């Protein structure tokens, strides 16, 4: 039970929120930046399950882990401060982040099946908070985060 199936994790900065949506998503395209109110449109899409949306409180370099799991998980995330149960769609199961400051960033997370999930949300403030000051993704300590853990499995 509560089995990983896909694991992956990626570092990236930034200083409000971090993006998770499918490939496919209007937000992955540059007609969405380019016209205004794109902060009320990423508010919409949110609403609308189809981007989930990491908030952080300062800027930094984060450290994120996303795995795709048959169930919720068995154990939760040992230092999480924060944990919210949300939903994405993802019409072609590829799952990419980017951030507020980088909307280009089109980062390569996870290819699912296509289709609806439930999301857990896990995030360490505490841990967050040890990772203001890195200057360079590479400059990351390994030994160090995930400052997060997204955790995705089938809405049934």
């Amino acid at each position: 039970g509560a089995m990983a199936e896909e694991v992956a994790e990626i570092i990236l900065p930034a200083s409000t929120w971090i993006l998770f949506f499918d490939a496919s998503c209007s937000i992955n395209s540059p007609a969405f930046w380019s016209t205004n109110d794109a902060v009320d449109r990423i508010w919409r899409l949110k609403i609308a399950h189809e981007l989930v949306l990491l908030q952080v409180v300062l800027e930094g370099y984060f450290k994120v882990r996303c795995i795709l799991r048959s169930s919720a998980p068995a154990f939760e995330m040992v230092n999480a401060d924060v944990s919210e149960l949300v939903s994405i769609v993802l019409p072609s199961g590829r799952l990419v982040a980017c951030t507020t400051d980088e909307p280009t960033l089109n980062r390569h997370v996870l290819t699912v099946p296509p289709g609806r999930y439930r999301v857990l949300r896990e995030w360490s403030v505490h841990e967050e908070s040890k990772h203001y000051d890195v200057e360079s993704a590479e400059a990351y300590p390994a030994d160090e985060g995930p400052d997060g853990i997204i955790t995705l499995w089938p809405e049934r």
